[PDB]
């Protein structure tokens, strides 16, 4: 079970064999590969940096319970330029939570050492207040414009889509970015190539305001059976998704409360 | 609002203009479905069964909570036929929990008035001990075999979109259904058309036991951040699926 294969990783870790622990590691779930970092000494997490990019640190990081309390240190041995790096790769929501975790001075430092279109994202986040949907949402959605077909939002989906949170539920959105529809993916592959999406696309999507209560969002989630919900200002912009892996934990939070 | 919509329906019973309201009810999603019915009386409910095929009033029902006291009531008030043909459309695992909630005569009435096919499944889940794997999990998942192409699995993929629980993962079995991997439709969108499944699978697949406790099933699907998990029993025969959308009502029971 899981003690066999870390031992194994622990050994190639220790024997310093980059190769052959990158693929048994990167062969793990990211949160298996989150207990076996967690489980780590100070020396073996050294090693591990080193065999790391921090796009591949960041995948791990975003699983990581930010409130762990064993952060600011983890960012704290790692150098500054690499941390910044892998804050910029984790998915905002997740970026935003880890910096309001570390002490007020390591959150303007790390900030400071990305650029301004690294930041973008994180920075518009952090404004939202504690427990509401803006605090709880994220960016890397999918959105198209009606006028299109399923060929070409397919297209986006297969070779621009990597960066997405999920690609599960695309929306459409007009030029000013206004929420205008959603098709579900399952929907959209059963459609042909020239079809436009105007034409199959739902008019009823159901979304949730900026500032809602984190609770009323699960209980969308709860009632449509959504993995995820698109999120909106007062004028209908489109500025993020709550997923619903992440409603579990406030769920969570909520009962244990 | 939505006040609105629901009055402009209701309107459509009170004039029994099946094909309007159709329309207007079948553009709203199942859960607003649902509330919508669960607020009419007895007799624009018994319109509603006319103007509603037993498959989509079952996609309704997939969703209307069953412990509701009105389940007894609401099957019995419709056609013995009409109501056994609804349950065979539902999903397995709400079609299995609408009957354990039904007088013991209720169940044998419409259990026996479905075919051997129609009641398979459902025969099958409901010998799963309540709050148990196999209590929550359902069948209408996606397999297929490890050697053929990202073109072959999408074909089979599409088929599967109308009537499957989920196509977002698919399981790999072999000739003997056993479990031996996964993909999510994600990584197949991905892959070149020609790609052999063999060579983008997951091996380590994680799965749970048909008899484990509903609370660790919740607790895998909150650590791995899965859409749904497979379950199999003692020799890794992939008996079905248990959802997220599910383990949530799991949770909100486990808690207060
Ligand atoms: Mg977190
Ligand atoms: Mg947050
Ligand atoms: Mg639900
Ligand atoms: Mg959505
Ligand atoms: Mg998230
Ligand atoms: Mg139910
Ligand atoms: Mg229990
Ligand atoms: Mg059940
Ligand atoms: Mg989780
Ligand atoms: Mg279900």
């Amino acid at each position: 079970e899981m003690e066999e294969q870390f031992a194994l990783l622990l050994e190639t870790l220790k024997n310093q064999q980059m190769n052959e622990f990158r693929e048994l590691f990167l062969a793990l779930h990211i949160y298996e590969q989150g207990q076996f970092y967690q489980s780590l000494d100070e020396k073996d997490r050294q090693h591990l940096y080193n065999y790391l990019s921090p796009k591949e640190l960041a995948d791990m990081f975003d699983v990581i319970e930010e409130d762990n309390e064993n952060m600011k240190d983890y960012l704290a041995e790692m150098r500054p330029s690499y941390a910044a790096d892998m804050l910029a790769e984790m998915y905002t929501d997740n970026a935003v939570d880890l910096l309001n975790m570390l002490d007020k001075s390591q959150k303007a430092k790390y900030l400071s050492l990305l650029s301004s279109e690294e930041a973008g994202e994180i920075k518009e986040l952090l404004h939202y207040e504690d427990e509401t949907a803006g605090a709880i949402m994220t960016t890397e959605f999918v959105s198209i414009v009606a006028n299109q077909t399923v060929r070409s939002a397919m297209y986006v989906l297969k070779n621009q889509a990597d960066m997405a949170e999920t690609i599960y539920y695309v929306y459409v959105v007009d030029q000013e970015n206004h929420l205008v529809g959603v098709i579900s993916l399952r929907d959209l592959i059963v459609n042909d190539d020239d079809t436009l999406i105007a034409d199959i696309l739902n008019e009823r999507v159901i979304s949730v305001h900026v500032g809602d209560d984190q609770e009323d969002v699960a209980q969308t989630i709860r009632d449509y059976d959504f993995l995820a919900v698109p999120v909106t200002d007062y004028d209908d912009h489109l500025l993020g998704i709550v997923t619903v892996d992440d409603i579990i934990d406030v769920i969570d939070d909520e009962a244990a409360s």
